[PDB]
């Protein structure tokens, strides 16, 4: 079981040539998962000064890869008011609400499903604060790092595509996960 988190950030920053060349490498991301035939949940996500929740994984279609790449094809750059800021930190508060449990106790076989965020970000975040207490936060709730026997550490990867010429790298750096002798911070020249 697995649920994918598409999160495209469509701030000024990113510029309409580069956001054009994120979506499609979403596109390509979907195609290359589904070609090792496996089918996860995907939520996707689009944000400046606020986050846009244009797929939820709890969503009937979420699974259906070409149902998908359809939603996300359909975006545009215009398509999202206040360009003029950039909070990183809402966009992931829109993911935790997705990962929320409906009936205040963890899902029946939630242990199990394997929770990828794929954040597609330049990293000037100038609003909302530090995004990587969130990040914290869906830890707290999956429950990792949590049990030193048991610390489910394989249940969450979080990878950071950096987009355009002007990136804080320190910053996309913070947000990616950080396993030993794996990759999780790519440029969109470059999975699940
Ligand atoms: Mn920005």
């Amino acid at each position: 079981s697995m649920n994918i988190y598409l999160v495209l950030d469509g701030s000024d920053s990113i510029g309409a040539s580069n956001f054009t060349g994120a979506k499609k490498s979403l596109v390509n991301l979907i195609e290359k998962v589904a070609s090792y035939g496996v089918k996860p949940r995907y939520g996707l996500v689009t944000y400046a000064t606020y986050p846009k929740i244009w797929v939820k994984v709890s969503e009937a279609d979420s699974s259906n890869a070409d149902w998908v790449t359809k939603q996300l094809n359909e975006i545009n750059y215009e398509d999202h008011k206040l360009k003029s800021g950039t909070n990183t930190k809402k966009a992931l508060q829109a993911v935790y609400s997705m990962m929320s449990w409906p009936d205040d106790v963890p899902p029946e076989g939630w242990n199990r499903t394997r929770h990828v965020i794929i954040l597609m970000t330049d990293g000037l975040h100038n609003m909302g604060g530090d995004p990587i207490t969130v990040i914290d936060e869906i830890r707290d709730l999956l429950y990792i790092g949590k049990d030193r026997k048991n610390p489910r550490e394989d249940y969450l990867d979080v990878y950071v595509f950096g987009v355009g010429p002007l990136v804080n790298q320190v910053n996309i750096n913070a947000l990616a996960s950080k396993k030993d002798n794996e990759q999780h911070v790519f440029k969109v020249k470059d999975l699940s």
